[PDB]
């Protein structure tokens, strides 16, 4: 019924909004016109949803994050509004390729990976469960960089996703706010005043987050920096306005790594000031002793801290409460802890934020004083409980007195939050009992666990219509808003017809994605090959290297015995490297050197193909994932706090090869360990090896197939023009590898062999896939948000 | 009919486009919703007009300019579409204040004054006459600065007119183009190649220019710079450099500032534009017809690089022989001169151009050498002629006389007023006019009667139409019909009433902004335009003080009250202009707070003078100050604005003032002071300012008062700089016109006491305004330079 109206609406927009006609209209014009057509169906419910929150005043959730890895919005919006099939019909009748139009949209890559993607999935889940949630972030003019491979190496290009404009955002001018920087503190008899500061304006841009088929559309408020107006040399002054606006210019491209750069600190405070102000504003403009207001603040507001990035929010709330609202420290401190909650995402020391006191002193002087306060009161408590353990004092202080006095933002988060959480059982256990044992001892109840999740809308209905259709056609639609209902799929473990249909879906995905790989890359894809893929950011801990040592091992075997039955494979590895990460870039170069050697060897032919999937990102993850057979999740045990990509492959029909790390463990729990290809060392095994001391050359000497791979890389087999090109990798691998690459090699290759074995038996392979898919339920972000809402936010879904 | 549809359309937009409802909607939302509602009526005719140009292929006009002083678009659009009364009715019924909404719109102040305003008026006129014209400029993220007065001095604030977005513009992404900078030249056997350059992208933003009631809507294409797609962070941040090319408009009026970034802008707009033009031409042996399909008007010497740029494309990229290219180039370009002041003439240092545009310096040398070779073959002995005509000023720092580049690469050169074009032709460029007499022309400036009458003065326009018809809008010449009422006393009361309603409506503006209390029966004496020593706001300032002194001296003599209003911005780097602004505000403070003067004399420095504000004050003035030194104002357009709006003019025989005297009758304008020759005869004898200081009593007091501290007790010698310039370095003869000026001003006050005769002179002036319509100006451009037919 809306087909004819959608068509008229589309024409209305191409004309009035794009000022074009079917003859001089670009593909982009059609994209824009469709986006506007679809976007219009959001306004009604968006105005309504927000109006409902004002009248019913339910407790609000504020997901404060420096990242929001959103991807494209069009298709995602069409599906959550039950409009995709109608729009597809509309665009078809107009003679246009709906798929061709969706590809015009630029990804909103305002994230690095995992962390920023958890925020996006959470927004979609909170809207679906009907919660009064808001996401607050920074509207980076440039998100994570577009990645190119030139001469084998990664090259970074600016991701100006806003060049042609973003129809999915609406500037909210009336809500602009000032943010302060530098200045000095002046204590007076009127309270404390922070003066002589530089002001920067925050202009919020709202984006709607449609819940899946439930009339609600929430808000994602992203802030952008702007120079204020008040107050030769004139030109430069106008140009210098770029400095203030530089605060929200680029997203820092570091995954699990702390770079103590001033501009980054400015961003963290930036989003924190604007957000808290806006939140205090909404609270006061709502229906909810001289000071009879803020007492109810904790029962109306819940601010979730995504990692330690917005940690400044705690002392910032104390600054407003004490300096501006004039509350006693006691009361403010009380309300602060009842308001904030912290989520930890890593145990890697290089990923922990420790800002130098010097930097914070000249940038946020009033906040350094507040952190000292919090700390002193914090240590006074510790002393009154353990007056002799002096070592306990420095281990719990928010200030690392060592060499360069820094602020342990993590510790700041634990005291200013009533709840701290990990993102996976094993991870939260380590966060609770190991990393912050001194804190958990004192506040056992504080530390919790909330296993991560992914939204089945974007990661099933959207990216895999075929698989979704298959499922709904056997157990209903219910599984969408209750992924747990996927267990019903166990009734078909014997049905051979269902297994052929399962395989067919995966097949259509592989063929549709192979064409993507042939119009982009040189190589020719073996459609019957097994799709072995590893896609995620490039880290030594995620160990794309281990996988790389495997491809070379497979290569060597084929050349050695060029007639032995080899189960063909299309090994796909992808992910971006942080510009300043040298080993990660060397690793990317390695991978592309091998590929070039494997794909052009006539003796190997269709047996083994290697592809470095370029510019891995959200919209691209939606193409490759539904098309994979084997998922690589091989990080060293204890390095991955959880992982979500592992969850994405599981719901989409891929088997998993990986260690007992992060969420992999819980995946084994749900599907049955035997139903996953688990291998290598586990927690304790890594511990026992660090005690004894790691000596890599012994595995090099005790493992034949390994020695050749390593010799080949080091002698120049994969880089004749530069014989010692990978010397750095070899040196790290032999005397500085803290991720035990060689230590898992044998268990890995042995595991991989089992994988190929099973692949030759489609009946059994697909049987394991069903068991995996049927056990994916737990890993839905809806389940995750329910636990957050019930055990941390104290809010009710819907 | 459309009131009900406009209302539904308005709601449609507030909801779908602003995501608001009548309860949480801001005034700004209502403005945006209305703009969108009105903007929608433009799409059909805009698509159509452009489509028509493609099919009928009429010769196109390209107004290439660094400035476009556009003002607000809403109301202007409503009027040219015959939609204002219907929209006003729509907004009224919805319970909103239409006027309140229009005030939300930010002016598109991408201009300095006069020059940039002539471009805007021209766009409106070309669209009205139905010509296939396009305006090409730079979309400055920041136009001319908003001006504030703090502690009496001018303070500059950034004019971020794009903060909340501009609904009147549409990015045309598919037409982005690359612009080159720096690099080096490498001559090879394949032609000439300009390599190793830095690239900057030009992203065009189109804005529709609705013709007045004629179905056509033209295009104004404005370009913005973009970078092409923690050493990484800094590199991403450094993208600001490339984008800095279109960041700000240089705020200099009649002044050359040889800054590199400015040169980058000039080339920037020139490269993108020419490329887009070559593109459109090819998308319609080829280039032979180029001059008959394209006409590129150079607004001043700012886009002069366009000439060698066209030669670069033709020769380096299109591979045409130098001869043919050079031929087509001259047939394509036309240059308009706007000033004779040496400090306003562009002379770029060769060194700068060599490292920025090396290929273009070679092209300019080429043009020059061939140019001098011709001069020699005609006058093989006059060596002095050679350096006087060369495009390179060999002197000290070798510079490029862009003006001379414009004369040889253009088939037509024009001034903007008879007297001015005569000086440009016979004096400034006599050596060029001698060789190519036919080349130099005159095109007296004009102003659009849509924006400067129907828009800013609905009352006066209504009055006129109600007596002679609507015709005067598309043929201002028809205003002469107003002569039939010179005797009608009822028409004179009605004329005065209109002016009165304007003054009262504007006085309220002056009271909600400034401290002072306005005398509604006073005479509104105003001077509004950029601050220059040549425009002489100073002379006016010496007059206010003279009036002040007289009142205190004889606090009972019959003094014709006046509200002297002076306004305009000063270029940040112009010291004398800023001193002058300070002076004016010091006097005002001394005149407005003197109880002995009271309602007799008020002085106001009108802050942040700009287009939308000119639309308020002009319709409200009685006396217009146009007192520049004879020969300094090439033309002026503000003088034309006041004339059409009911103000009398006091001024010298300069620029367009002369032609105004011609049309209305000299006796009908308060002309005074020296004329061309008189200024010449005084420069021959040599100017000695102290003699007028000694020979003129009332003058000595004013000057003594300023220099001793009467207008600055806390800083007794604050204006020493003004005094020194006024006494030993004044090249604009301020003191030399003082006596003739004050004497003239007295006559003005005399006539003001006789409303019957004052209003009789106003009618004669308004009735003679016809010539000064930009429609008339464009017709002459179209017929004698562009060879295009108005519709
Ligand atoms: O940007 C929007 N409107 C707009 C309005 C006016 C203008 C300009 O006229 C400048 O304000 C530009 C964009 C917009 C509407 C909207 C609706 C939904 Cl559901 C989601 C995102 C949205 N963005
Ligand atoms: O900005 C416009 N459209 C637009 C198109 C797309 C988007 C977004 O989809 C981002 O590209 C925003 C605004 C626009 C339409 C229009 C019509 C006339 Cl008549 C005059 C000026 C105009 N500007
Ligand atoms: C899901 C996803 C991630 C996170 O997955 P990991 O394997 O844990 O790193 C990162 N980036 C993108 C683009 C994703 O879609
Ligand atoms: C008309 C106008 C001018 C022109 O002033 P002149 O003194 O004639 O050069 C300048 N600025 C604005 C805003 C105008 O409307
Ligand atoms: O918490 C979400 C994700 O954040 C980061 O990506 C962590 O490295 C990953 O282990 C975790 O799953
Ligand atoms: O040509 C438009 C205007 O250009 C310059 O501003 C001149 O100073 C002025 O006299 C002229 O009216």
């Amino acid at each position: 019924e809306n087909v004819a109206e959608l068509k008229k609406s589309f024409n209305r927009h191409l004309h009035f909004t794009l000022v074009k006609d079917r003859n001089v209209a670009t593909t982009r014009d059609y994209y824009f016109a469709l986006a506007h057509t679809v976007r219009d169906h959001l306004v009604g419910r968006w105005i309504r949803t927000q109006q409902h929150y004002y009248d019913k005043c339910p407790k609000r959730v504020y997901y404060l994050s420096l990242e929001f890895y959103m991807g494209r919005t069009l298709q995602n919006t069409m599906i959550n509004l039950g409009l995709q099939n109608a729009c597809d019909e509309a665009i078809y009748q107009l003679g246009l390729d709906i798929e061709e139009l969706e590809e015009i949209e630029e990804d909103a890559g305002l994230g690095n990976g995992g962390l920023g993607r958890l925020a996006a999935c959470f927004l979609d889940s909170m809207a679906t469960l009907g919660l009064a949630a808001y996401g607050y972030g920074i509207r980076y003019e440039y998100g994570i960089f577009n990645q190119k491979i030139r001469d084998g190496w990664q090259v970074e290009e600016a991701d100006d996703w806003l060049r042609y404009g973003n129809p999915w955002e609406k500037s909210r001018p009336e809500f602009m706010l000032p943010v302060h920087f530098y200045g000095k503190v002046e204590h007076t008899n009127t309270g404390t005043k922070w003066i002589d500061t530089q002001v920067v304006l925050a202009l919020p841009y709202d984006t709607p987050v449609p819940g899946y088929m439930n009339n609600t559309v929430n808000t994602m408020r992203l802030w952008s920096a702007r120079a204020p107006n008040d107050f030769g040399d004139y030109i430069q002054a106008v140009l210098d306005r770029n400095l203030a606006e530089n605060i929200s210019r680029v997203l820092y491209p570091n995954d699990n790594f702390f770079e103590g750069k001033e501009l980054r600190l400015k961003q963290e405070y930036f989003v924190v000031a604007a957000t808290l102000q806006d939140i205090i504003r909404r609270f006061k403009a709502s229906k909810f002793g001289a000071g009879t207001v803020f007492d109810a603040f904790p029962d109306q507001v819940a601010i979730q801290l995504n990692d330690t990035h917005p940690a400044l929010a705690i002392p910032e709330l104390m600054r407003i409460f004490v300096d501006i609202e004039k509350l006693p420290w006691s009361k403010a401190w009380e309300l602060t802890q009842k308001t904030f909650a912290y989520t930890n995402h890593t145990v890697l020391p290089e990923a922990l934020e420790r800002w130098p006191v010097d930097l914070v002193e000249k940038l946020l002087p009033r906040h350094l004083e507040i952190i000292y306060e919090i700390n002193q009161k914090h240590l006074d408590r510790i002393v009154a409980l353990f007056p002799k353990d002096v070592d306990r004092l420095r281990r719990m202080s928010l200030i690392e007195e060592e060499g360069s006095k820094r602020i342990n933002m993590a510790h700041l988060c634990i005291v200013g939050s009533h709840a701290v959480n990990g993102v996976a059982k094993i991870h939260s256990d380590i966060v609770k009992t190991k990393v912050f044992k001194d804190f958990s001892e004192l506040e056992p109840d504080k530390f919790q666990n909330k296993t991560n999740g992914i939204t089945p809308r974007r990661w099933l209905l959207l990216c895999n219509p075929g698989l979704a259709e298959l499922i709904a056609e056997k157990i209903g639609e219910d599984y969408v808003k209750d992924l747990s209902q996927l267990t019903k799929l166990h009734s078909f473990l014997g049905d051979d017809v269902f297994l052929r249909e399962l395989a067919k879906v995966k097949q259509e995905n592989k063929l549709k994605f192979s064409q993507f790989l042939e119009t982009e890359y040189k190589v020719k894809i073996n459609p019957s090959s097994m799709f072995d893929v590893q896609v995620k950011r490039i880290h030594e801990y995620k160990r794309q290297l281990l996988n790389c040592l495997h491809v070379i091992t497979m290569y060597n075997r084929i050349k050695k015995d060029p007639k032995k039955l080899f189960v063909p494979r299309t090994v796909i590895i992808g992910g971006k490297a942080a510009p300043g990460y040298h080993m990660a870039k060397m690793i990317i170069k390695l991978i592309t050197s091998v590929a070039d050697v494997v794909n052009n060897d006539p003796m190997v032919g269709s047996k083994l193909k290697v592809i470095f999937l370029e510019n891995y990102r959200v919209s691209l993850a939606e193409k490759v994932i539904p098309a994979t057979d084997l998922s690589e999740q091989i990080s060293t045990a204890g390095t991955e706090a959880s992982g979500t990509g592992n969850m994405k492959f599981m719901l989409n029909g891929a088997l998993t090869i990986g260690t007992m790390d992060g969420a992999n463990v819980e995946m084994a729990e749900e599907a049955g360990e035997e139903n996953l290809f688990i291998f290598g060392m586990r927690i304790d095994d890594v511990a026992a090896l660090d005690k004894k001391g790691y000596e890599a050359k012994e595995y090099y000497e005790a493992l034949p197939e390994l020695k050749l791979v390593i010799d080949q890389i080091d002698n120049g087999f994969f880089s004749p023009k530069q014989p010692d090109l990978f010397k750095d990798i070899i040196n790290m691998l032999f005397y500085h590898d803290r991720f035990k690459v060689f230590a898992d090699y044998e268990a890995y290759v042995k595991c991989q062999d089992k994988v190929s074995q099973l692949y030759m038996n489609p009946k059994a392979w697909n049987t394991m896939v069903l068991k995996n898919i049927a056990a994916s339920g737990k890993f839905s972000s809806d389940r995750t948000i329910k636990e957050y809402a019930q055990n941390i936010w104290n809010v009710e879904p819907s």
